[PDB]
């Protein structure tokens, strides 16, 4: 297992335009198109990520790439990120992967909005910051997906996607 099959397994892959939990239009893999309630909105802001006419519908390759561009910013918003960078470079590998998770799913401002995780995170103590995770917005709306996550972070195994 991997960023990318943990990702496509809590996003999902859809090829025409949906509403994501909270209502917003995405497309793909957790593509994110635009917070306006306006379809047209929508539209005009995938005709852009794609460079053609897309008419609200894109191919799987099309998906893919956004969600190469999307993991790939993720990762770079962690390491542009004074808060988060340095709690990223004190974790193991699957546990990285759990932290790209969460900027992927809630940004980088959402995320180092999370202080006192990230600092039970840096000290290594999972079962806490595992407790503290928990009590969240993010995990009241999403308990399944935020508890997976959770899960990786608590224990550094892959064993929640498996
Ligand atoms: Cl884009
Ligand atoms: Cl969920």
């Amino acid at each position: 297992m991997n960023i990318f099959e943990m990702l496509r397994i809590d996003e999902g892959l859809r090829l025409k335009i949906y509403k994501d939990t909270e209502g917003y239009y995405t497309i793909g893999i957790g593509h994110l198109l635009t917070k306006s309630p306006s379809l047209n909105a929508a539209k005009s802001e995938l005709d852009k990520a794609i460079g053609r006419n897309t008419n609200g519908v894109i191919t799987k390759d099309e998906a893919e790439k956004l969600f190469n561009q999307d993991v790939d910013a993720a990762v770079r918003g962690i390491l542009r990120n004074a808060k988060l960078k340095p709690v990223y470079d004190s974790l193991d590998a699957v546990r990285r992967a759990a932290a790209i998770n969460m900027v992927f799913q809630m940004g980088e401002t959402g995320v180092a909005g999370f202080t006192n995780s990230l600092r039970m995170l840096q000290q290594k103590r999972w079962d806490e910051a595992a407790v503290n995770l928990a009590k969240s917005r993010w995990y009241n709306q999403t308990p399944n997906r935020a508890k997976r996550v959770i899960t990786t972070f608590r224990t550094g195994t892959w064993d929640a996607y498996k």
